[PDB]
DNA sequence: TTAATAACCCGGTTATTTT
DNA sequence: AAAATAACCGGGTTATTAA
DNA sequence: TTAATAACCCGGTTATTTT
DNA sequence: AAAATAACCGGGTTATTAA
């Protein structure tokens, strides 16, 4: 069967939290406490040899107050029919269900009065809903849950695994085999894992994922993960750890992007951004599983235009239709633009710029909810927005009278040129430029 | 209400005991491992923080099999209707208890399943008798055993003391000071006292006492003691030496220590008395049951306004630790001659045939335990070693030149002897003791 | 005043290695004690807190013999007139510099007698060459090599970090904060840096390399890097595969992993390029020493003005790696028919028409360590598993539904495939670029 | 060889010490930090695993202050002739010895610099004087000191041995054992113990003594100990260990004192008192042990009567003479004493009080000189100056008219009936009074 | 009846006869 | 010269005689 | 001389003919 | 219905032609 929910009370981090669950699922974040603490209320329900310690005067809740610590565990218990998990569980709880119709079943912790004998006596108990839970018979020192289950914890018979940081002395090729063993091996069923390198979470299906909030009230949000799934995954097995994940078209606005970032606060790595190359403009195929997980996408574009192929003479717009698609919208009509043949080379360039402008202009409704959702549009490039916040600073670096002209024939090299000659004074009015505000959006600040 | 008996039946060196306590045991042996294993029973009977670690493989008989462990505890309550324990310890007993009749209560402890799981598992059982020993209720990891008793461990509610070795880095004032502490004190009403130190045990009243063995069957005895410094080392050895001088062990220490140096760590001990009396030593000595080796000399008295006319205080003062009726009294005509030597030479042929024609009554006291000679020490030595005092005392009689002062000339003995010498000491049939303290 | 060599003579991995260093220089390999001993050994010869304690037996090579432990480092100061260290190096030595026309520096140690008081022993010499080599003056405990140099180790005057392992509780984005601040910094000018992690060497400049060896002789190539995200983890490997595709990296996920999965720890990496350029690659490695295998496959391409002119530019991506002169152009007439298709089928006989009479030129590019294919990756891929393409396809031609969807449809080769399928993809000729992965 | 003197300047506790110290010494005292710190300055100046750390900034004199730590060592070399330790320390110093016929030989140490570098820097040297001191030629981390001497340390070629606490974790007899193979076996020549047991002292000959005084400037009394011996040092083993020596005669005075030293303070122990029954008025064969020792003798005697044996009517006083004997000084004259033979039993005794107290009247001049010295004397016997403070009081528990004559007939037997009852607030008056100061006099407060 | 020395045992001394 | 012999001291134990 | 697309290579999408 | 075919986007490399 299938694990549903857990409802830790009064542990040493939680207040009132119903953490979702399921088999096979993975818990990331940015606190190693949390992550840790999790794994133990796990292990004073469900092991032995730390319900055997009691517990302490530090785990309950900050120090002291509200004693009565509860972990409910949750695990349904009505597949019945086919598989020999169901009845393995259902033959030794003869005594505490209720009927053999109920559909939740129940396993309770309960601890009270730390204040005297300085012990946290943990009393168990069993039933099936949280009216009439009926204690758990045992003779001595086992009782009649530990004969069921069993755990293994890893730090560097219903079997359950608990695995905390396994990339610490293991080699990076050596985690994408886990990955497999893990996931797609079928000796693994229940665990719990948590980690903090990508090279885990390549090969993943029919997975919760819980992510754990770096703020103190230690909320979590668990997200199924259902599902080229390959190459899907591992572009996004750096970005499952980033909240905020900026999606840039190319790799040469990563070379600046990553500059502009580095001159301002070496902290949004700390704090959780990412930049995510996409490698072309298709936003989409992202996005349908950054919904799925609710990773707050952020989405910067670039239009541009198309001849039709059918008809001669109007041209289908592709960047603004392509924004379209995102939020599900009905597709706008094509706009007839003429290029006479006699003017070629630059000039049919410098007039389809201003062509760019002009279906810009009587668009303007059309970004007023695109910049209002998580999609922002520029109007030729990023190389011309670039030229109009700190293009009188472009000139000196390459001695040439038009900076544009020089950085769109060859593109990724002399963004390279930008890089050797800057200082911390320059470049902070793009920074504060409303045409950059992804970069804003970002770091949160 | 104090403790009764215990019975560790299938521990890790105990195969069946009934080992007799008391309040205030002490246990001494010359193995530390049963002592620590007991002290370890205790802990795993009733202290949690010994049973929530449950049995091991090693803490069963040998490596493996005879699975059922068995520590069961014996109060005896009675009805003593003022103390207060007694009075909560049948409170919260409740349902356990069958009748008000009854005196004696049951603590029962048990194991099984060794081999399945890796766990011993410990069960514990209340009752009034063997039969019909009822669960002891608990709700989850506290049972209502722990809430009854407290076990304090000692090593450098209802109170329980278990301390193992405390004088190691302690003051031996301070081992005084915590000699009458433990038996001054009503602090100190339940304690099981492991020790090495003589100084520990000076001042001693009501105290049960178990003496472990050195053997590998680990059975122990069990003695009240209820009611002399050097009789605190007595205690220690199970087989001791009651002699009478000073002088006499410097020689009984060189004979020993050119032969066998490891007679100490055996469980042999010299006990000087300082006089000729015995029945002070071993009235208390058959209380603990220590074997006592007794060497005595016979000698004599004249009566008081009478001349020639003797009584005998060395067989009668033998006579004296059975109960015997005393002796008749010898008549003898001593003549004048030199008054220093030859009046007690006279007197040394004249106790030679008083002990020979008292050669039966010496039957019966050299087949127990008390030895006897016929003049003194002296001429029993120099029939012994008497060829090789002559070679370093340059005299014609080393008798005449050791008698007039003892202890002073004792010590022109023992800084010149070989270690081939002295070894017709033990061979002797007179010098019996001396083999009998071995055990050989 | 930058390091040039040193001289690890009989220390315990090593036998007699003369290993070129410089400044900044970066350890990695396959072994973690050849490169722990590496900084032993940089800690016995210039760290006071490792000398004092002296040489082990486990210290020598092997077990035992070979008695002469010799680490010697040369410094080649020559004279740079403006620098502080080289003139604060001169300074203190004093008597044992010879002459000031001398550039080069020698710092000697030794040891002898290990079999005699059970101690090492380790002697310092300063010298200018390695005759006349006179010992270093210290009045106590402290020697004169210690008053320059100072070593600083790092394991979660004139200063040399020894940096073993530093990304073992580190976070991702930490190693590439990390990564510069090893080469922009003026603190960091002597170091020896060992790690296992591609993110510390994104950015690196003016470093010496020392890569060991998985054998047990230990030998390692000092080589200078002079001036690429995946780049970084190809300086890990020695044998890397140079392919132009993403899906051709999926297809060799597949094909490793269902016959040797334990390929990435041998020593092999496969590179994505993502196009046909080779030579802005090769021209690194031929400096690093990694032996490059290059899977390339031909193409054609007509010119511009004329209607039936092609050129070979899969020929001349071959030809530019090894600076031959290029080939002429051919004439070839293509009808019209089936543009998608048909058209595609003819140029396919004519490249396998060009690659039969120009097979004297393949001839020395897979005797060089460039291979190439006939027509595409994906036609003979169906020469080798095309038998079982029908069972999964079922289609008429397979490479018909493969060459419009290059990606989409090679994922239905991965996930249904047996282990005993694509086995015999390792003994073709065709397929035979990735046997010099694994190197047997 | 035979050591003469160290001088440890700016160590741990010491300042100036010039402690004298033969082959064989033993250290005790009532602290185990300045044993311990005497046996680290040996390992300090004789041991290179100790040396090879060097000085701390805590082994210095309080942490800081008078930068020169150092050790000399004298072991003045002028044996020659016969032994091969000398020709050995005279070969290797082939260098450094200036003359064949000077006869005092130097081991220095020398440390500078805490505050620079934060290392002590211990240089050693080599000299004949104080003057023309030569450092020791050494090629690497050994020095030429290291070659000759070997230093083993217990704790549970020339050998030297130093031993902390050996009595922990050892029987009685093998600590017996133990002092025969330190002692009169010649296997270890030079040690330096350092013990808390009265069992190591048993067999003993030869040895300097240094006792360790528990004040803070530590300075340290040094006495060679020569001499039936082997019950003198069994009498003598539990006052070695004590400064103040309260010499008495029998059990009975030993328990009366034990209960009224115990009620008062158990400090006493702690501070170094300790009470010696002898078994007899012989007091002449304990204190020429203790003037060798130094141990003031703190004396109790009780002044008797006895007949000539040549000397018929005559009597000669024989605690008065003994007092004398210890002095040194004239025996005084004896005095005719008449008895009439009609009168015996106890009546004869009830005038021989009363003539002993008209000889303790026209002799005051001589028992205040005795008393001016470290000898005391009781009016006649102690159970009357017991009577005479404390016996308004001992009526009431043996119900008897004169308790004197219930005590004389039992001397030992009615002296345990004073023990089990008596109260805190008895034998405080007493306890300043001026026939019991041998009581005030043996804890000197 | 009830204490007070003759005698004995484990040790120590000190000045007076004694051969 | 040097080797006893009484008379005490620090502890116990009878037992006859004085009281 | 000197840039500007015609072709080629490693990936992706979306409307328009086409049989 | 479903199978190509242009025309762009994210990167590189020549090479003929307009300029
Ligand atoms: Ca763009
Ligand atoms: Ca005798
Ligand atoms: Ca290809
Ligand atoms: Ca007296």
């Amino acid at each position: 069967m299938k694990f549903s929910n857990i409802t830790i009370k009064n542990f040493r981090n939680f207040e009132k939290v119903n953490i979702n669950l399921d088999n096979k699922n993975v818990i990331f974040g940015m606190n190693d406490i949390g992550k840790t603490n999790f794994l133990y209320a796990l292990r004073f329900l469900l092991d032995k040899e730390i319900r055997k310690f009691g517990f302490n005067k530090s785990d309950y809740h900050k120090h002291d107050t509200s004693k009565k610590i509860e972990i409910i565990l949750t695990l349904d218990l009505s597949n019945y029919e086919k598989d020999e998990d169901t009845k393995k569980l259902i033959s030794v709880v003869k005594g505490a269900r209720t009927s053999a119709n109920a559909d939740v079943f129940y396993i309770a912790l309960e601890s009270k009065y730390d204040d005297k004998e300085l012990y946290g006596n943990i009393i168990l108990k069993w039933g099936s809903e949280l009216d009439n839970l009926i204690d758990i018979p045992g003779r001595g020192n086992i009782n009649a849950l530990d004969n069921v289950f069993k755990v293994i914890y890893i730090n560097p018979k219903i079997v359950i695994y608990l695995i905390e940081e396994p990339e610490i002395s293991l080699h990076r090729s050596m985690q994408i085999a886990l990955s497999k063993q893990l996931f797609e091996q079928s000796t693994y069923k229940y665990f719990f894992l948590s980690t903090h390198s990508p090279e885990l979470l390549y090969e993943m299906d029919n997975t919760r994922l819980i992510r754990v909030h770096s703020t103190e009230k230690v909320v979590c949000s668990s997200h199924m993960y259902n599902v080229v799934k390959k190459k899907l995954n591992k572009a996004l097995s750096s970005a499952l750890f980033a909240e905020r994940v900026l999606l840039i078209e190319g790799p040469s606005e990563k070379i600046l992007f990553e500059k502009v970032l580095d001159e301002v606060e070496p902290e949004y790595e700390l704090n959780g951004g990412f930049l995510l190359e996409v490698g072309g403009t298709y936003f989409n195929h992202y996005v349908c599983t950054l919904n799925d997980l609710g990773i707050t996408h952020i989405i910067k574009t670039d239009n541009d235009l198309k001849s039709k192929k059918g008809k001669k003479g109007v041209y289908e717009l592709l960047g603004l239709n392509r924004c379209l698609n995102l939020l599900g919208r009905e597709n706008l009509d094509e706009i007839t633009i003429d290029i006479p043949e006699d003017i070629k080379g630059k000039k049919k360039k410098e007039r389809l710029n201003e062509r760019k402008k002009e279906i810009f202009k009587q668009y303007k409704n059309e970004v007023g909810e695109f910049l209002g959702e998580r999609i922002y549009l520029s109007e030729i490039d990023l190389e011309n927005d670039l030229y109009s916040a700190i293009g009188e600073s472009m000139k000196r670096i390459f001695e040439n009278e038009d900076p544009v002209h020089y950085l769109q024939k060859s593109k990724l090299f002399n963004m390279v040129e930008l890089v050797n000659n800057l200082s911390t004074k320059d470049c902070f009015d793009v920074f504060e430029h409303e045409k950059f505000a992804c970069l804003k959006e970002l770091v949160g600040s």
